[PDB]
């Protein structure tokens, strides 16, 4: 029993983190096989960052200008290329600690662990969601760029995020490991505002199921609703629309608790309309939306 | 910017987790040098658990009854002893991944990371505090016993907790790595109630400082207070008394923000008396108390 915001064990990803230095800019790189992946803005002077032309900036960089350090040993860079907003640095040594890995581009609402690093050294691990506006609400100081977000499936690390940007509002933006930004964000020190940070409805419901499973039942009510009726209330409260796809996904939790998805929807409807009235669910005074249905099943079943 | 509930990177501790089996009971062990530490209740039939006599139960166990598995390789047990509520299993192989380590007994209010394991395999990592009633609010299913809590100081893992018990109320109890329970708890399936789960006042203040540092300032007020005046309000709200020791500890955050500790106390006083009024601080609708002042400084400075 008990339910916690839980990150994947970070060891497999700690084994991949290196320091990348280009001139006076130091950030983090991900070392998989003989490639080091890092944000392309490593080549910028914070003056370049106002309107960088990356292809033009990169012409001035040779392999030997990229200083790659794994622990206290230098890696020899034998190649470099730009893919979208990341640099791939070919090194002469395969990372001996390379885990089984995939690159995946996640959807909004999908959760992942972040290993926050500075100078290629891990500081901490935390759980995130890709927000519906394609920002993440991270913890990233200067030097944290190139820190990565991941899921683990037993022994296979799926890398879904590399950190690039803090928006003026202190939310975060980054790329998949093909260098493609989540959302409309660009690696330029310019005015970039996030859209509406809506609540991930299906995640909230997952977490209400986690609550029932863990004995927090006070908010269960006598009501049901319909997707269309629920969705009117959701819209009004800046909750994402709920689809039959989300209902299907919640089916296993529905089964385990014997609470119909639409009944739990009706419960969530009353919490939105009535508020918590100073009560808590799983030690939270607000509705948590950074647990996916898969996260809830995982932590409630104890997958390793 | 941004502030997250952040666990230590778990890699150093993943390298220490083994499976311990005694008869039909499987749980987790911590492998440091040539010793495997695990809960002594590994020797119990859940029938033994009602009123176990551990010294008597242990007489019936030989080295070869303790099955220790690190990955998919068996360790040879060449010795076993009981220290308080843990077994020390001497094995013939030093853990080659043994990190620099200490055993520390933490005080209530102190935070640590837990690496939740099942069958010696990591499932997840999360951040905890030792509650003032010497429980922790964990996420632990059957098989999780012997999962450990730790702090890291650069390269030195301080182990402070091993998981043993879920109380009937679904809160958690365990030992330091000398086998001594935190609080008055015993490894027996009996009526054990926790005392008052009071709020860790100094941690709440730390987290209010983290909020100001990260731009969440709305709750800063025009008032100050005194320790004695603050403490009357704290008592009324089941907050731990604040000492000059806690004020001293908050000094660095006081300095960085230019907010006197007692001013921040007066802010916390108004939040207790007035509530949040539907507002959030660092994405929370309640006052977070599982960040220590050291945690706030660490994450706000980016220590690795
Ligand atoms: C995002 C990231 O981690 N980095 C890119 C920016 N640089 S930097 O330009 O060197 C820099 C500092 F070193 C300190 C403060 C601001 C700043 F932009 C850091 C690495
Ligand atoms: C605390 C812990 O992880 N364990 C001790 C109890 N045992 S058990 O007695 O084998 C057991 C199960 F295997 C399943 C359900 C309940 C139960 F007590 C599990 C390991």
């Amino acid at each position: 029993s008990g339910f916690r915001k839980m990150a994947f064990p970070s060891g497999k990803v700690e084994g991949c983190m290196v320091q990348v230095t280009c001139g006076t800019t130091t950030l983090n790189g991900l070392w998989l096989d003989d490639v080091v992946y890092c944000p392309r803005h490593v080549i910028c002077t914070s003056e370049d960052m106002l309107n960088p032309n990356y292809e033009d900036l990169l012409i001035r960089k040779s392999n030997h200008n990229f200083l790659v350090q794994a622990g206290n040993v230098q890696l020899r860079v034998i190649g470099h290329s730009m893919q979208n907003c990341v640099l791939k640095l070919k090194v002469d040594t395969a990372n001996p600690k390379t885990p089984k890995y995939k690159f995946v581009r996640i959807q909004p609402g999908q959760t992942f662990s972040v290993l926050a690093c500075y100078n290629g050294s891990p500081s901490g691990v935390y759980q995130c969601a890709m927000r519906p506006n394609f920002t993440i609400k991270g913890s990233f100081l200067n030097g944290s760029c190139g820190s990565v977000g991941f899921n683990i499936d037993y022994d296979c690390v799926s890398f879904c995020y590399m950190h690039h940007m803090e928006l003026p509002t202190g939310v975060h933006a980054g790329t998949d490991l093909e260098g493609n930004f989540y959302g409309p964000f660009v690696d330029r020190q310019t005015a970039q505002a996030a859209g509406t940070d809506t609540t991930i409805t299906v995640n909230v419901l997952a977490w209400l199921y986690a609550a029932v499973i863990n004995g927090d039942r006070w908010f269960l009510n006598r009501f049901t609703t319909t997707l269309n009726d629920f969705n009117l209330v959701a819209m009004k409260y800046n909750y994402e629309p709920l689809t039959q796809d989300h209902v299907d996904i919640l089916g296993p939790l529905s089964a385990q608790t014997g609470i119909a998805v639409l009944d739990m929807c009706a419960s969530l409807k009353e919490l939105l309309q009535n508020g918590m009235n100073g009560r808590t669910i799983l030690g939270s005074a607000l509705l948590e939306d950074e647990f996916t249905p898969f996260d809830v099943v995982r932590q409630c079943s104890g997958v390793t």
